DNA sequence: CCCACGGCCCATCACC
DNA sequence: GGTGATGGGC
DNA sequence: GTGGG
């Protein structure tokens, strides 16, 4: 599909997601709208009514009455109104400042931090994520060309061998299936020495070279297994590049190639492989692949020691990372 | 009618 | 000060 | 908001 054909109808969901997500705090509703508006995105014809979209998964009565009025008018009288409407559109806005969350860009609108500038000009009211992502807010919704992620790889892979070569570093998400452009980078990290029966400082070492070589830029967040920062690769006299968003875990050895399945995805296809796990009476999620006995109970995990290894527990051909879109 | 809709790390708050 | 809750992100 | 038990 393409957009024009369904956009309207998609971009309506997706707005009134937002909203969900951001104002009203209702999690559940945010999804919902999304998973009708993917659904509607890969519908292959022309929606002409809110009766043939009730027809997929995931649309319902609501989104069906809300399509014919889109249909009939152009519009929806409901997300004209809350558009215009200056508190709910600053809530909504400042959530896309990367450690503002609803409850956040609620309480600054309550106390008139409605713009960007608003939060420029009120420094001390943010915490040291929200202050980052303050000052890289443009850099960070920009998308990375696979070319850029590519050199960005070339350096986290460089620097992960050159503090200890028995270091294992993989660029996971949608990157590794070959994605023409990337949203961040997600770098899962192992050694031989961390297993789930086993240093403290295995994630430290890799970090703090990334910026010795001045590629990390900024921290988010950072513990013994998870890492939240930022990186920019150098200039070249030409222009600087986007600072970028990336995230480094580090996983025990034993649970490493579970790890790498689960964060490259895709989502469906995630939900697709657990769901003929089940079938064959394995149980997977991010860490493991469990035998379930007659009755449901689960046994120890299973040795891993590659994603293909997962692939024969259930019964399934080797799917190349590239093949993974569901 | 009623409940699920992912779960967990890290930073920081709420309270003792 | 310590412990658990909450917010945020993925 | 939707689906399913
Ligand atoms: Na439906
Ligand atoms: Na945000």
């Amino acid at each position: 599909p393409q957009e024009t054909l369904n956009g309207g109808i998609t971009d309506m969901l997706t707005e009134l997601a937002n909203f969900e997500k951001n104002v009203s705090q209702a999690i559940h509703k945010y999804n919902a709208y999304r998973k009708a508006a993917s659904v509607i995105a890969k519908y292959p014809h022309k929606i002409k009514s809110g009766a043939e979209a009730k027809k997929l998964p995931g649309v319902g009565t609501k989104i069906a009455e809300k399509i014919d009025e889109f249909l009939a008018t152009g519009k929806l009288r409901k997300l004209e109104k809350i558009r215009q409407d200056d508190t709910s559109s600053s809530i909504n806005f400042l959530t896309r400042v990367s450690g503002i969350g609803p409850s956040a860009a609620r309480k600054f609108v309550d106390e008139g931090i409605k713009t960007l500038e608003d939060l420029r000009k009120n420094e001390d009211k943010l915490n040291h994520h929200q202050r980052i992502g303050l000052k890289y807010f443009g850099d960070f919704e920009k998308r990375i060309p696979r070319e850029e992620m590519l050199q960005m790889q070339d350096i986290v892979l460089n620097e992960v061998k050159k503090v200890d070569s028995e270091y294992i570093a993989t660029v996971c998400g949608s990157f590794r299936r070959g994605a023409e452009s990337s949203g961040d980078m997600d770098v899962l990290l192992t050694h031989p020495s961390f297993t789930s029966e086993s240093q403290p400082k295995l994630l430290h070492q890799v970090v703090e070279q990334l910026q010795k070589v001045h590629f990390i830029t900024d921290t988010l967040s950072k513990g013994e297994t998870k890492f939240m920062g930022v990186c920019q690769l150098p200039s070249k006299d030409e222009k600087e590049y986007p600072h970028r968003r990336i995230d480094i875990r580090l996983i025990p050895k034993d649970q490493y190639y579970c790890g790498v399945l689960y964060f490259t995805g895709s989502d469906i296809f995630n939900k697709n492989m657990r769901a003929h796990a089940l079938e064959k009476g394995f149980t997977i999620n991010e860490y493991t692949i469990r035998p379930l006995g007659v009755t449901g109970v689960a046994g120890e995990p299973l040795p891993v020691d590659s994603e293909k290894d997962i692939f024969d527990y259930i019964q399934w051909k080797y799917r190349e990372p590239k093949d993974r879109s569901e």
